[PDB]
């Protein structure tokens, strides 16, 4: 509990937003056949045209306003194009003689959005709401989208929409003003309402596991990264256990104290419980890498584009599992019983560190040598694995930013999923369908199992070039007879052009635990 | 013995050793090839060769006392086969008994004096036979000329390649593991060769507990763990020990030995342990191995590729050889001899308390040095272990330590290098490798590279600023810590370890031995 | 024979300076016993100090010049220490009124001076002769010095004093030398003026960069030298080479503007041949390594014009094998010249080539080209029936790490032959250690698809594995190898040093 | 030959061959000082 200190300095946990802006804004979803009204802040139409590449604009949606239905007539709209992201800002005086802004965003000329088109479109609607002090936003859905695409719209929105401040002191925006208003427009809107409060939860677990991404390694520790994940439990009313070095030394976890040993931070394993009220009928384990910082210890992160000052991401797959932990404790899912679990730990220099060539002794009795200390993940994962599958779970589900082969594999818009179960694997494709977190199925090639072969322990850490495949071999190695898939974030964390985490994972592993 | 550091419960606090080795059950009968050679259970095998005739026919020339084995085994029937160096084959049959005989042999194929080298490929053909075979009992028949030395060599390298280290195997031991529990070895004039049994089964001791903390990783050998593994050999063997801790280290003023044990969890260590004849002692020697029981590198961290930092738990390699000669000398006893073993142990790590690049430390003998490299902090513990050698009035010093990766470059794996500031002890040291078939090359320390050693405000340099002849300027620094002693320096940084086996050598033990002895 | 050019600016030959101002200096020996003259230019004395930190300088000489041994007394030459190189020179007037230049150079405390050590006391002599306009230099040597090492003195003052102004766009007349036993060195004065002329000839062809030096200037300059001394001469041109099917050697210069030129020169001796000799030379005028290219930091491409100093050395030999003309000997001086480039027409990593003894070489790496070229070489001059076969190359940048810049290693197939070279090696004072060829690891160069892999896959022991290619190519001769990859080029002084030249010829003229 | 489940389990001939001599050397207690570990071979040269 209590976090270490060098200097008084030092901080002590990790700021946390829970009510955020996005969470005082009134949505009102309403159908679009009863009439577009236009009286304040600003109406954003999302317009396409079918077939004609960079057509022109054409406002369908009846306007309840003699003089903004002039002004949107097809005569003055033509001028105007469709194509992908583009945005125009429109000024006119409605029927009540008060000034109101009006535009649009181009939303192409493919009938069906991808989730990279929507983003597209989402991120130009944000340009709208950035630098400009608005009340009120109000979208007019003139595009065919489905449920979870309308919830992946609102979700992005909220994500992108927020800015992250708990850094800023003296470099705070000034001019940072918020939207107390979102009107949505509509077909079939009565169909689309449920997805609102939805939208609102996943953004909020994104948003959450992106907080703790963020937060520099000073500030997320092991210790304070166990303490937030103490508080979100009490919050939730979920079951919480925190396993210390001496519980952790009981349960014999070798690998995973191994890679602790050279950190001023005690290790900290998280164990958080939601159970449903009424019959279990399908247990789940999801156990997320949590390298609070990742220095890759005496194989130091050395080596010109090693990204070592990326490595406080390293507990991403943690942040999602927790994310999910919000999401499904808010959700409240029944006949399920799901384990959220990290095996805490920074990977640092030190005299105290493990040493490249260590044979140390997983939680299962497997001895493994050390080949290199920066493949540190998999072995706090070979004890998180073993530790799962205790538990007499259906299904164990890994996430981690493992290997950085990912992003010379998949890059960094899809996310590698490897596993032992084929139902399991088709669960994941499915749930990275309807969540629109873009996932690739990766083989585990049974061939490279020889190159982990060690002269002296029982099993090598890692092979002496397909990483993220031999990682997955390694992994494999944990679990005996239970149904397990790993899914490697390493590449998609990390959004690069935006300098931000992604809180990837989050709404992939809810809607995974939801629609089983 | 002391209590060896512990970050959390599950670090390991002691090496394990297999003292009473599967090799140690083997019961070995020499016979003369002249009585004729009975073949019965087990596995027979003929090591043939074929002098001028490359790939010649097997020819087997022993008299064979069945008549259904030597039937089978005659010229016609053998000449389908051939000598070629490493060859084998398996045969099956039944002998004058009606009982099945499982008979073979390995190809030395057309030259009559076999290397070192070529004994090797023969004996690892051998232990492929060996290997996923449940026997009993292995026969050798010699159909080769071999001197009492490779003879010897060649049951020490059989010993230590059966051998299978499992210390570290918990869920993976290999069910099937089974040893011979005999060893027949048929040979001309048996009786001269008898005495080279049990040296040999000595010999492979000293090599393969050598090689057991080689393998042992860093974890599990570490300063403490080293010196008390040390301990408990010297007592088994009733030898002198001693064991010097940092307070003791800080008295004898070993500034250059202690500033690379600065930045470990683990205190320093010197091991000194003394054999000594009971008659009169004729000749003094110590011998000193580097004892470091991981390289870092420190703040020069072996950060750049082909570094091989994941090897360097063999960084005692040097320590572990003295260890196995201690070993083989406790147990040999020679006489007329007062022989001193012994390690500056440290680990070369990197913390807030370690020594930096350009630090300026002083040596027991009272010179200053400027550390250039943490990295070369091999020749700074040699350097105090070398003046504290010097302080006991021996006739030889001879220090052995996996030093330069130069050594891979130009020596490359199979020849050690030796450097001297004597002649006499050189040649001795050539002698030894001779004999106990451990190669070695005699390289020079070229005095024109001193001056690039000195220094602008130390008294010496620790490493050229390069210059790149590495092995010869470490050589150079170390010569200036023995005044006035015969010494001798084995470069063993590329010999050390068996890349394609994936295992150490316990190179040197027998070298070290067999220059005690000769002595 | 014409060179070819890209422009009408590139040269067309090497510029040799024959008549150097070093063969103009007159030199008198003289012994200690009768006193030293000081009557003009520069006197210096050799002295040391046998107990010393360096302990003070002190004269033991007797001089012929109440001015000069009153600045030579003890009280005086106290102030001066003897730590080796350290020097002191001052201007005064002698008895007769005239100035003469007095100073000392210090020779350290160890009365048996190294070849290393005697440098240093060069060095620091030339350091007064080039900031010194002289007619005469005169050195009193009050140190033991044997006849070896005299010469070794001289060669080495004469080389060092020599400046090669050859591509930029005032010496002493006479040298004395004041010596005890002095009949005893004087046959040793016109033996290190031909050793230092066949060493700084080596160091032109060396210094002469690769648009200077090409295979074409390089075989020209090797008959001009041939012509001057009367040696038998033959230039193999590439339809030669086709012919004698030297597939390994053609391969390397494939990509060179310049054609491959083979050079063989010979000297027969009067009377009796007692031991023929063939001494191969690695001749690469510029090695850019090919597609292998030299483009990792440190691989000191801008240095390549220097891998002909095999080539040199062996024509510096012939320079003096021609000039001192030792009886009972016939000598074969080869080299296979090429130059190693990047072009449409280069060989390439992975080719499969063919030597002349009919043996198939995969190509592991285009910068182990002088191993080809030696091969080559090797099968033709074992062809000419010889007892010994001595090749000298720049072959493996491993010996920087192995022996470093002072001694270059010595391998071969014959105990015999290597003991001759390392006794070479004492009497010319040119520092040679000897390597071992270890066969064991002869199974790296085994090849999928060709006979033999031109290099081992990791190599660990490069110049020792280059030993066991080139021993492919020597089939019943006594043969050994010298790698001077790591002692050619002086660093230090930015220069070569023209290794190998008197090593050659004290092993021919010693034999 | 395999020898399902039992890992690096002994050799078990279960062919009749219509050789003596062979079929002798094939029994099980000959077989089983063997072992199926993949790629694991032996081999002999006997009479039929
Ligand atoms: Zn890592
Ligand atoms: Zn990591
Ligand atoms: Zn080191
Ligand atoms: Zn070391
Ligand atoms: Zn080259
Ligand atoms: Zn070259």
């Amino acid at each position: 509990s209590e976090v270490p200190q060098v200097v008084s300095l030092d901080p002590t946990s990790i700021p946390i937003e829970y009510n955020t802006p996005i969470h005082d804004i009134k949505v009102q979803v309403y159908d679009i056949k009863g009439g577009c009204n236009v009286e304040e802040g600003l109406t954003i139409f999302l317009v396409n045209n079918p077939g004609k590449e960079n057509g022109p604009v054409k406002i369908s949606s009846k306007v309840n306003d003699k003089q903004v239905s002039e002004f949107l007539k097809d005569e003055n709209m033509e001028k105007f194009n469709v194509k992908l992201g583009t945005s125009k800002h429109f000024y006119m005086f409605n029927d009540n003689k008060n000034s109101v802004a009006v535009g649009y965003v181009g939303c192409g000329s493919v009938a069906d959005l991808s989730e990279a088109d929507m983003k597209r479109v989402v991120l130009s609607l944000v340009t709208m709401l950035h630098d400009n002090k608005l009340s009120k936003l109000t979208v007019v859905f003139e595009i065919n989208v489905d449920k979870n695409l309308f919830r992946f719209f609102l979700e992005t929105l909220f994500y992108e929409y927020m800015t992250d401040e708990r850094f800023k002191s003296t470099d705070k925006n000034v001019n940072m003003e918020y939207i107390k208003h979102l009107g949505v427009y509509i077909n079939n809107a009565d169909t689309y309402k449920e997805e609102v409060e939805k939208a609102r939860v996943y953004y909020f677990g994104t948003y959450y596991a992106s907080q703790l991404i963020a937060a520099p390694s000073n500030y997320c520790n092991p210790v304070s990264l166990s303490n937030a994940a103490v508080e979100l439990a009490q919050k939730l009313n979920l079951e919480y256990k925190i396993l210390g070095v001496k519980e952790l030394e009981e349960l014999k976890m070798g690998a995973y104290l191994s890679v602790g040993k050279g950190s001023m931070y005690p290790n900290k394993f998280i164990h958080l419980t939601y159970k449903s009220k009424g019959d279990v009928k399908k247990k789940i384990a999801l156990v997320g890498k949590g390298i609070t910082f990742d220095s890759g210890g005496y194989n130091l992160k050395a080596a010109p584009g090693s990204m070592i000052d990326l490595m406080k991401f390293d507990m991403s797959g943690c942040a999602a599992v927790l994310g999910c932990a919000y999401c499904v404790g808010t959700l409240k899912p029944e006949n399920v019983e799901i384990h959220f679990l990290s095996a805490v730990c920074e990977n640092m220099v030190s005299k105290n560190s493990y040493r490249p060539g260590d044979i140390i002794t997983a939680s299962n009795g497997k001895t493994i040598e050390v080949g290199n200390t920066d493949a540190e993940g998999r072995l706090t994962l070979a004890d998180a694995l073993v530790y799962a599958e205790k538990l007499g779970v259906d299904y164990i589900v890994d996430i981690a930013t493992l290997t950085g082969a990912m992003l010379y594999s998949l890059g960094t818009s899809y996310a590698g999923v490897f596993g032992n179960n084929e139902e399991l694997i088709n669960k994941i494709l499915q749930s990275s369908k309807t969540s629109n977190e873009p996932v690739w199925w990766l083989p585990i090639i049974n061939e490279y199992r020889a190159t982990l072969n060690s002269k002296y322990a029982d099993i090598n850490q890692i092979s002496s070039k397909a990483s993220s495949i031999v990682a997955s071999l390694f992994l494999k190695e944990f679990v005996q007879n239970t149904a397990w898939a790993h899914i490697d974030i390493a590449g998609v964390s990390w959004n690069f052009k935006a300098r931000k985490p992604k809180g990837f994972g989050v709404r992939l592993l809810t809607e995974f635990v939801l629609n089983d």
